[PDB]
């Protein structure tokens, strides 16, 4: 007597139900750091100037509304792809890539996915760090694939367990594909440094994987795009051909609007062609055609080097704001006179922190002093402010003396 | 090797080969009535002046650019609903639906689609008019659902198989999914008149079939969005629990923003919680959120009273204009000593028309007039000028006598 009556309730959003946990909070000193975007040193969302000044040069153009091609604004696909490797990259210079605008950074992970499921015949396994972004997994699940795990996080040390992922890569059978984030690794801070990655890179050549790289912060994780963008254009030059996941939301703001690019660099053009032709095939299906308004702004930026100039430097004030953050903490977190070793708080990169914080005194935290956080220990740095950082410091401290 | 070796280029897309083709030709006569959106009568995109109005005022409030939740933007979900129902159906007030926001029509089907493969347990079956909106098929076998088809479309009269559908339909295995398009069929143009329907939906109840409209083209298809969705109204007042495909890419020429949102009419509020957290859990893995701009816009035009006003007269007017175009072909063929039978071409509903002409008869048009089609008859009305009309009759007649 009903067509859904055994469709189940699903389970709570954990990530969401803090957030709204935080929002009941009556305490004047309460603290979000749940939050999944960028907030400036009040808590405020913040709107790029330059963004704003490409979104009055677009309304002048007086654009029309229609259709874009299914891959895409084919400048911001050009920007994007040039943004991701430098511009003068051999990649970019020969043509062996095709770059498609995607539904920001989770639309390209998804359709990167979904043509894994058509076109790797190799192997159904997908490989990611322990941990990753959580949907990470349904997107690759959805799609068609199987999921393991490689440790990435020593918990031990709150950085990179760098012999137990190499153990690990070493094992994954050949011809696997492995999901590497390209910097600012979501959700623990915790990066690999330029000589941990030329090991994983001679790993991933010598067993024969595919390199699937997800790139959500270039530019916003350490102010700088190029170091930022380093460890993929080194697997590049190493012989590896990548695909790679690209997202503007946090680097330009632009959350809402849902601006990404998927790439695939191609032995050659002609296989670029054919493999464009396939990501067409797959697009069609899912939306037809991505969103006007946020490629439109991001091209606008790219393209033009002043407006280009200006966008970097905000990036950097951004990245600049976190660091400050990050650095202003284990501070404060001394100043209050704390014994436990707290540089792994800035040895991580980006706006997510694995705090070592154990999930009593998370809960302690929340109940005792208003601070809102996941029981696993991760904090959004973008909740710290200059003003409640002292704060933060003397809460840590408490649950944790 | 290569990862991408066995790859394999894929077909040629024929609606762009028409207007490639049609984008070649240097005569000064050519017609391009191959296109896929609304121009105006001097064959211009057409951005609504209450588009403009909505953009300019949203532009005004300088409003952030954040996510929004998975399933959208909660002003435009519930105009959307009462856009698609009237604004006192008793679905609304018993809150009896779940609506979210969908990249689009397209997005609005592959979300459906997806939900229907993981919760529909009833059938993996989709029965689709034959012919129907070629994307159909790609979009729910992605999805991992089956295609049927049923008898729509009339070659000898160039209109509706009443009987052959209505029989079609009392076979169909009860509890199987039928997908109705809800008015301007697409690429027929042929419709079924309000009679038809409600034997239709007395055949659907009968059989215990899952009702799956697509709307398109609500407003745009007669000017009148009360009978475009009069169907879709009646189909739920009798007891038929339908679901529902909404775009504004036609109605709203907002194509390229992506607006478009999905509806589950539910046996109650309870049942509608249920199917919407399973929706979200969908969603997510997808494109994690839709995009912001053009929900703003149409959530801005819906819900105030002089935009709204304003936008149902500039729907009005394309579709009158559509109207009028039809009504001229037909009336120049008979000034041009046509014998045929042409009122399929006034009996048809919407851009698109078949107008029953032969793939050779396509071809003399191709290739000795500069009119650009695909071969199986189908124009796109939108093509189609006051300036224009004349010599598309002249054209026609010249093959067809
Ligand atoms: C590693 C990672 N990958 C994918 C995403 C999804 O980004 P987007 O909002 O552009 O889909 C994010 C941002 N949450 C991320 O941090
Ligand atoms: O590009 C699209 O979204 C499809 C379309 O209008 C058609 O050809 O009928």
């Amino acid at each position: 007597s009903s067509w859904w009556t055994h469709v189940e309730m699903g389970p709570p959003d954990p990530i969401l139900g803090v957030t709204e946990a935080f929002k009941r909070d009556t305490n004047s000193k309460k603290m979000n750091l749940g939050v999944g975007a960028y907030r400036d040193d009040n808590g405020k969302p913040y709107v790029l100037p330059s963004v704003r000044k490409a979104e009055a040069q677009i309304a002048a153009k007086n654009l029309d509304k229609e259709y874009l091609p299914i891959g895409g604004l084919a400048e911001f696909c050009k920007a994007s792809a040039e943004l991701a490797l430098g511009e003068n990259n051999e990649v970019l210079k020969s043509g062996r890539f095709v770059t498609v605008q995607t539904i920001s950074g989770t639309g390209a992970l998804r359709v990167g996915a979904s043509f894994l499921q058509r076109f790797f015949k190799f192997s159904r396994d997908v490989f990611l760090p322990k941990p990753s972004w959580g949907n990470h997994t349904p997107i690759f699940r959805d799609a068609g694939m199987q999921l393991q795990g490689y440790r990435y996080y020593d918990p031990k040390t709150c950085g990179f367990d760098f012999s137990g992922a190499l153990e690990d890569i070493s094992k994954i059978p050949e011809q696997s594909v492995l999901l590497l984030h390209a910097c600012a690794h979501n959700p623990t801070g915790v990066d690999p440094r330029p000589e941990q990655w030329k090991e994983i890179a001679s790993v991933v050549k010598k067993k024969n994987l595919f390199a699937f790289f997800d790139m959500a912060y270039q530019g916003f994780a350490s102010g700088d795009g190029d170091k930022d963008a380093w460890a993929v254009r080194h697997f590049i030059e190493q012989g590896i051909n990548v695909c790679l996941c690209q997202s503007y939301a946090k680097n330009m703001g632009l959350y809402g609007e849902r601006v990404g690019a998927f790439t695939v660099v191609c032995k050659d053009a002609e296989e670029a062609k054919r493999v464009e032709s396939q990501l067409k095939i797959l697009i069609r299906p899912l939306y037809s055609n991505p969103p006007l308004n946020g490629a439109r702004i991001a091209a606008t930026i790219l393209t033009s080097p002043d407006l280009r100039k200006q966008w970097l430097q905000e990036v950097k004030g951004m990245a600049d704001r976190i660091i400050s953050m990050r650095t202003q903490l284990v501070s404060n977190l001394k100043k209050e006179g704390s014994s436990h070793n707290w540089q792994h708080i800035t040895d991580q990169i980006g706006m997510f922190c694995f705090t070592g914080l154990k999930p009593e005194q998370v809960e302690r935290l929340t109940k005792e002093f208003s601070v809102y956080m996941t029981k696993d220990g991760r904090i959004s740095v973008a909740g710290v402010t200059s003003g409640n950082v002292g704060y933060l410091a003397h809460a840590i401290h408490q649950v944790t003396k």
